[PDB]
Parts: C-alpha cells; sequence; structure tokens
C-alpha cells in the first residue's frame, strides 16, 4: 500500500539513521536489519525486524506533511494514502489527517511525544519505497507510520 520518498530517516539497530532508499539497498544482501517501531498494545518503543524492503510504487502521487513536534516542525513526504498512527482514532490515510488527531513522535529511541498535523500539500510524484517489519509499523522521519504486507 502506502510507500515513502527515498530520503525518509529509518532509524536502525545496525545502521544507525539510514534513508529508507538505503536500507532497500542494504536489505539486498544483509537481511539482519531492525528498525525503530512502536508495540500498540502495550505502548512502548520496540525494535521490530524488517522482513521485506523494495522500491514498491514509481512515480507515485504524494503529500508533504509537516508535523508540529516537541523539537520543532518534521516534514515527511509520502503517498496520499500512506497510514499515519494516531492515539484518538487509530491508523489515518496522510490524506485525512486533520490537525485534531494525535501522531506518535519518537523524541529519542526511547520516549514518544505527541505530535500535530501543521500542514498538508500536494507535491511532485517520486519513486517511492516501503518495509514490512515485525510490528506492521516503523518510524519515518521519527512519525509512527503503518507498513503494509499487502
Ligand atoms: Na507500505
Ligand atoms: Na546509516
Ligand atoms: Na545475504
Ligand atoms: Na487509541
Ligand atoms: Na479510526
Ligand atoms: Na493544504
Amino acid at each position: 500500500g502506502g510507500a515513502l520518498v527515498g530520503s525518509s530517516e529509518i532509524i536502525t539497530r545496525n545502521y544507525g539513521k539510514t534513508t529508507i532508499k538505503e536500507v532497500v539497498e542494504i536489505f539486498d544482501n544483509d537481511k539482519n536489519i531492525q528498525v525503530l517501531a512502536f508495540n500498540t498494545h502495550t505502548d512502548n518503543i520496540e525494535w521490530a525486524p524488517i522482513k521485506a524492503a523494495q522500491l514498491t510504487r514509481p512515480n507515485a502521487e504524494l503529500v508533504e506533511l509537516e508535523i508540529d513536534t516537541l523539537h520543532g516542525v518534521k516534514t515527511i513526504r509520502c503517498t496520499p494514502d500512506h497510514p499515519v498512527y494516531t492515539k484518538n482514532r487509530g491508523y489515518v490515510r496522510a490524506d485525512e489527517l486533520t490537525d485534531d488527531d494525535e501522531l506518535v513522535v519518537a523524541i529519542m529511541e526511547a520516549k514518544t511525544y505527541i505530535g500535530k498535523l501543521k500542514s498538508r500539500k500536494i507535491v511532485s510524484n517520486e519513486d517511492t519505497y516501503d518495509i514490512q517489519t515485525s510490528t506492521h509499523n516503523f518510524f519515518a522521519n521519527d512519525i509512527l507510520v503503518h507498513a503494509s504486507e499487502i
């Protein structure tokens, strides 16, 4: 389903912060990569093994989200259908988030804090990437997003 531009930052356990484009290249040979993610049951950050990583959607349509966070404005470019986790109503398509939704932001490898939508706009198409993880989610540019497998 949803996918991310290649410059979106992933927090890996063994390669440090890494763009998702570079993760896809590394995962072609190294199948042991874990990424910072989130257990929605216990509400705890967890490391999640990657099970797949690819350029899924070439020249895909995109929005750019600006998210107000504890540390200032974070931006993410993702397909309009990419789901973003909210604490108030579960996963929400990027193009359906509102300023009432409560996003989950990793402010360090072991703490989270609420994020709030600042703005959303269409941007020009790009090749997009995604990964599959054991938690069906991961942090992208410190924002908790969904990782589909179908
Ligand atoms: Na995806
Ligand atoms: Na890296
Ligand atoms: Na290998
Ligand atoms: Na909730
Ligand atoms: Na919902
Ligand atoms: Na707008």
